[PDB]
């Protein structure tokens, strides 16, 4: 979807005020900053609410550092009391109940909001928090946006889900569902394990964020129309869902290699958070040892001087980006996930994929889609162990190494993402358009 | 390639006429496009424009929808025909996707005229092809229906004399200038009103008789999430008009006519203006002694042709009313208001003297004074309130309305703006290239 004719009182008006309350989580945190940070930059006043007292104090750092180095920023206090964990199961994802408590607290909101000025334009809302904040700024008649901060794919997943939601539960395992919107007929097993049991709380949630959205004024998700144009198309165009409101495309919100020939080298990382067996580690290092390409591998389990190697192997936390927009390398070895898909396509890296779980077969798809990246379909996540031996990981590395159709559409994406993110570019003229659409004369 | 798009209008020539011009646009632009017509339509003008146009232009194909209509039995309490066909091809709504079974190329949307689209919706979403309502009125309109469930009970339990806010509104709206139907909730119109109302969030999106010029803080709202939450996209598809070209000179007097001289005077086809009352209006512009074509014992009076034969043309029969709007010697346009008689004034540049009579020609009155290009003068009322304007009142207010030079300016503005709106490249054009692109299919 492309960028809606701009209509514009460009003679006279104060920038707009808008407030935006995060979810919780360094995951969820961070790009919301960076949404922020986009709004100030562009001359909006923002109020950030914080809960109170916030449950990391980390967290409630990076927020202080942002208000701190950032001029057009205010920052406004959520009372939100925790849960009780008793009656959270400690199965689930402990953010779940960190998301109740502060939907919990959106009442508490709209007395806090009366004394404001200038009167706020809009509040912005992370999507795992969104839905009793949606009622709320309706009372107050205050235009509620959703911030949904993972891939237009998952959007359309997380909206299409409730109206095929009774097909995915009288359907067999092992059957295919075919979701509103999006191309590819994807099997139920592709789908975050939670999700298939009805009674457990990520699904509870997923269908009740998948139910609120619609009520917005409009959703910014994380993406761009050159990393996902059928996505994005499906969802301006009601494709994913009936009377979804204005959706806009708001990213990308983004020593030893000087030596080797350049494209020679795969980077992998398969990330802090990642899951393996210590037989799929250990398998991992002997195909990588075989595979004879070049790598530097971001994580004993190796072997014994293991280390006697033409590669190289980091433990300290280093940017992707540097490395990945670097000359020698050419391709990303790492889990699947909105964000390793967005990092590879700002640095032309095409994708070798093994998913850990969740979400990640679904960020799979939005890389091969595009042609950038390769998910092997007997590369499970971590459920029945099915070990994936290193002879099998060296063959498809040297595969993938070789596979110049994947490398070729990744940079292309790196150029056509490059243009997005330049004065002028398909990024600037959807937060011009949201910043005008928002805008009192 | 290009999409293609099917188009299904309302009952009357207000709701199809528009539909007609939506279709041919589409079709301008190299849309293979379908047009939907429910059978039979209550009128034979209906049944001659649809035939014309699709005879007439290349892109369009006609799947006839066969609708059984309202049983008199139903409804029995409202007579009018039109109403009553909203409501017959409202309940054919189910007949269509077998109709659709068959077409290729494969259909990239539907577009249902407003007045019909509720049933319509809920069958597209079935077979899953996106459905676009357009809304043939005003953004002012469109605001207020999709307003009005919201605000339903405070409405129906005001006072005569009370005001209503309406949510994405800017001034807040007397209940008197509601249309009167509304006021009814068992109303057959109350009723399609508060449906039509609910059903506009459910569709993939709104087209709008609308443009920024003519009424650019009603787009803001609907477009900025101030009206309604949820709302889909709303993109104004304005302006949107017939005319025609390569044609004999209808009126040599109105030809031979000086520049804005002549106050054009039409009621529409449903005017409710009484016998009394349009005596009083002959005499009036007798009196006025301004020159005058207008459109509708004898009602006119013995010898009034005579007397007025130097400055007056009455004629009885249809007329190209934007040919006549764009007429270089009309300076004034004299109007019952309409909502696509103000649309058209915009794109003639001519002030409006308004007389609203039922309706939803009051909130288009609003929109002309909105913008400064129009007056209505209050104790101009409602038809169905049989207070009789005195000729000698009509006269002086003509006068007036013909001299006020400072609202024929902003008349010959608005023109100016409305044309930038239509040049290539213009705002329409990208709001059309925005639709296709939208419906578009890889």
């Amino acid at each position: 979807g492309m960028s809606p004719p701009a209509p514009a009182d460009v003679v006279s008006s104060a920038k707009p005020h808008v407030a935006v309350i995060p979810a919780a989580g360094m995951g969820h945190l961070n790009p919301t900053l960076r949404l922020a940070g986009e709004l100030a930059s562009r001359g909006c006043v923002v109020t950030f609410i914080n809960p109170s007292p916030p449950v990391s104090l980390a967290e409630a750092t990076s927020v202080a550092e942002f208000v701190a180095s950032t001029p057009g920023v205010r920052l406004l206090d959520l009372p939100v009391q925790p849960l009780d964990p008793s009656c959270f199961p400690a199965h689930e994802d402990p953010f779940l109940r960190q998301f109740e408590a502060v939907r919990r607290s959106a009442p508490l909101l709209t007395p806090l909001l009366s004394d404001v000025s200038p009167p706020l334009a809009a509040i912005v809302c992370d999507i795992a928090i969104c839905s009793t904040f949606l009622t709320v700024a309706a009372e107050i008649s205050l235009p509620a946006y959703v911030f949904f901060s993972l891939s237009a794919q998952m959007l359309s997943l997380n909206l299409a889900f409730p109206t095929v939601a009774d097909q995915v539960y009288g359907a067999g395992e092992g059957d295919e569902i075919r979701f509103p919107g999006l191309p590819e007929s994807i099997p139920r097993s592709w789908l975050p394990p939670p999700l298939l049991d009805p009674a457990h709380l990520f699904a509870v949630h997923f269908v009740e964020n998948g139910k609120a959205m619609p009520r917005a004024a409009g959703i910014l998700v994380h993406s761009w129309e050159a990393l996902e144009p059928e996505a994005l198309a499906a969802l301006r165009g009601g494709r994913v869902l009936a009377g979804l409101p204005p959706v806009l495309p708001i990213g990308p919100l983004y020593p030893w290699l000087d030596a080797q020939r350049d494209r020679s080298v795969l980077f992998v990382c398969f990330g802090n958070r990642s899951t393996h067996s210590p037989e799929q580690l250990r398998e991992m290092a002997a195909g990588l040892e075989r595979s004879g390409c070049r790598f530097v591998w971001v994580l004993g389990e190796g072997y014994l001087e293991r280390v006697k190697e033409r590669g190289v192997v980091i433990n300290g936390w280093v940017d992707q980006m540097t490395i990945l927009s670097h000359r020698a390398v050419g391709g990303f070895f790492s889990h699947s996930g909105s964000s390793s898909v967005a990092e590879a396509a700002i640095g032309g890296q095409p994708l070798l994929l093994w998913p850990m779980g969740g979400d990640q077969r679904m960020s799979a798809l939005v890389a091969e889609r595009r042609g950038m990246g390769v998910w092997p379909r007997g590369w499970g996540w971590s459920a029945d162990d099915k070990l994936i031996p290193g002879e099998e990981i060296a063959r498809r590395i040297k595969d993938f190494m070789g596979d110049n159709a994947l490398r070729a559409v990744a940079a292309k994406m790196k150029k056509e993402t490059a243009s997005a993110m330049a004065p002028g570019g398909s990024k600037d003229q959807w937060f011009d358009d949201f910043i005008a659409r928002i805008n009192r004369v």
